[PDB]
């Protein structure tokens, strides 16, 4: 067992997590090491593609449908992403369950609980690290990463997302490269 | 507190369930009771014609995507159902959370069991009477029925679906009568 580290980058909107997450992927394969980018929603699937309808306020949801659609995107891609960290290809993934769980309760909908929110993406994948970009819906949205964020402190780490991109990259840098060295141990699940 | 019956039809393919539960409601409509039928998937949401489009072999899915996704299109239906009952209104419900997981199981895809499968639809309404008609994919099918019916001999009444309709309908009626008298206690869930 030689496996690639899962890195997710997690956040709200505007965060530069899109930009961030490439520019990672570019250090690690600067230092010559096997690397993918995903991203969720994978709007690639048929799923994905109803879910960017979705988005796009073409068609519907209630909040405990849209959590359970967005957490089948995410199952949908368990099968591959196992396979490339175990053939030792390490992961980077923008956006995960944990939006999933933050984005759905924030919409305030009766009926639903943190507790309740975890059951839809329990047996994915589990990350090694979590960067939580720190820079209304966004504003519930952050109260709920906050709450992520501290219930676990071993796995999520903070970053300011108000620093340069520059700056930012490094500081991201100086957090993911210790585990890249530590992980190539068992697949931790949700 | 005056609340109706929550009544689920389950079994493979052909059973005859879509008839048997016209006539069910029909019965209770006889009986000056106010019913309501739903049926599984619920194709008139924007969900549900993307569903529709799976079970058309239009759009493809994945096993636990599948389920979490058949699974969203009953919790979505869940204020209005709990709404129904709550005035009273009897729901007599042709396919549920049963299926869900019958369906799923039977695909015999890696990393799935009976225990994953039952998370998707947890919060959901517990049905107080689950009718089974008891009567290759639809061979396993009737296997994770069968093994879920044994499970709990409360809920589940088997009826033999090989009799004439007319029999059954009989029979089944013998059955849900005394439940809609008892029922009008708390709700039940999943
Ligand atoms: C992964 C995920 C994203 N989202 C939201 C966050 C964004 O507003 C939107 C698309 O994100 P994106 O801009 O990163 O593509 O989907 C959810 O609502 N639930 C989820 O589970
Ligand atoms: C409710 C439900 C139905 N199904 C299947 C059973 C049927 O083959 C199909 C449509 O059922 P229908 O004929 O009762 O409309 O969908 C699932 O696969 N999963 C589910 O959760």
């Amino acid at each position: 067992r030689i496996r690639g580290a899962f890195i997710v980058f997690e956040g709200c909107d505007r965060a530069g997590k899109s930009l961030q997450s490439r520019k990672l992927v570019e250090r690690i394969k600067a230092a010559g090491g096997d690397v993918d980018l995903i991203s969720f929603p994978d709007r690639s699937s048929d799923l994905g593609k109803f879910i960017d309808r979705y988005l796009k306020k073409e068609v519907e949801m209630d909040p405990k449908e849209a959590h359970l659609v967005f957490a089948a995107n995410r199952q949908a891609l368990m099968p591959l992403m196992m396979k490339k960290l175990l053939k030792g290809t390490h992961l980077v993934v923008d956006r995960y369950a944990y939006s999933g769980i933050a984005y759905t309760l924030a919409k305030g909908a009766d009926n639903i609980t943190m507790e309740w929110a975890k059951l839809a993406d329990m047996g994915e994948l589990r990350p090694d690290c979590v960067i939580y970009f720190n820079l209304n819906f966004q504003g519930k949205v952050s109260k709920v990463m906050e709450q992520l964020a501290d219930e676990d402190r071993d796995l999520w780490k903070v970053v300011d997302a108000s620093l340069t991109v520059e700056e930012i990259s490094e500081n991201v840098w100086n957090l993911v490269a210790p585990i890249l060295d530590n992980v190539s141990k068992s697949l931790m699940f949700l």
